[PDB]
């Protein structure tokens, strides 16, 4: 019974990547911030964000959320392709063929969290991935990947943030901040900057909410003694870069050996690295890695830190590891294949 509040980009478009930064300020129990929403009333309608479940603070249950409705064009269920160590997947939607992934995550008041989603095509299906950057720690994490049984779906429309009191407790204030809203366009693979966004209470009759902007972020609240200073809603601007600030992909090879016809190669992304999206490894018979590789190991997954493969190799081979991040930046490493 605190009113819902929406923060909606004025000029968003069909996207394959969607990103926003969020920071909680006041956190009543049973507050859900759906910082990304897409395709409502269309195929693969869904949302993702943060939730204060029990409590008012860090001692209560805090989580990330990610849900996608029952597929419309397929009778089949969405599968949890990846869930992180603190994530749990469950059935979701009116007929239980949707999916939600809830992740225990110890996010903190006044700290910033980047949530970046990506959708892509794989094996005739659409995959939806959730990644989270803990800005203070400067650490990315892969959260979850859903395997949706219909090809060619993206984040087509519907971009908005919603702050909801789901249980009824209008007397507790809930407040948070957002910034750095960007999407990557399906049309041309360029970025769209959500520099202009409207803050609007879900019911124009109820003024128990407020919003505004500093030069760094948009802020919004509902509940308690909140009283709108911006009427029924208002548009605010942030003067942010036209392109998002993307980090660098950096990693280290940890093992590279061949023995009893089994090749083992492992790597580890640096703690500050952008997260891994895909990989391949090309194996050459010469150090300069000229000509065609004698072998390729393809389809290394976002969540894959190594290969273990039975393979016939000559005595002196050289491996070129090619990793690409969720922003399609590629970084290569060259290593000689030992006999551990």
């Amino acid at each position: 019974s605190a009113p819902g509040v929406y923060v909606t980009p004025k000029n968003s478009v069909s996207s394959d990547i969607i990103s926003i930064d969020w920071s909680p300020v006041q956190t009543a129990p049973y507050t859900y911030w759906a910082v990304h929403n897409w395709n409502q009333g269309g195929e693969a309608g869904g949302y993702a964000g943060f939730q204060q479940q029990s409590g008012f603070d860090e001692n209560g249950k805090r989580t990330l959320h990610f849900a996608v409705w029952d597929p419309i064009s397929s009778k089949e269920a969405i599968k949890a392709e990846y869930v992180s160590p603190t994530s749990v997947a469950s059935n979701f939607g009116g007929e239980g063929t949707g999916l939600k992934i809830q992740t225990t995550y110890d996010w903190k008041n006044y700290n910033w969290y980047r949530m970046t989603m990506r959708s892509w095509q794989e094996n005739g299906h659409t995959k939806f991935g959730q990644w989270l950057k803990d800005v203070s720690k400067n650490q990315w994490k892969l959260i979850g990947i859903m395997d949706f049984p219909v090809p060619n779906v993206t984040f087509n429309y519907g971009q908005t943030l919603f702050q909801e009191d789901w249980l009824g407790n209008g007397q507790d204030v809930r407040e948070a901040r957002v910034k750095n809203g960007y999407g990557r366009n399906i049309s041309d693979k360029k970025w769209t900057s959500w520099n202009t966004q409207s803050i609007e209470g879900q019911e124009p009759l109820n003024n128990n909410w407020d919003g505004g902007a500093t030069s760094e972020y948009l802020w919004f609240k509902a509940g308690g003694d909140s009283r709108s200073t911006i009427g029924t809603g208002k548009t605010f601007t942030l003067n942010q870069p036209s392109q998002p600030e993307i980090g660098k992909l950096d990693y280290d090879v940890k093992s590279t050996y061949y023995e009893n016809e089994k090749l083992n190669i492992t790597w580890q992304l640096k703690d500050s690295s952008t997260p891994q999206f895909k990989g391949k490894i090309e194996i050459y018979n010469n150090e300069n890695m000229t000509g065609q590789p004698i072998n390729v190991i393809n389809d290394i997954k976002s969540y894959q830190n190594g290969i273990s493969q039975s393979i016939s190799l000559p005595t002196n081979t050289y491996a070129k590891i090619v990793l690409t991040d969720i922003f399609d930046q590629t970084v290569e490493k060259k290593v000689k294949i030992k006999n551990e």
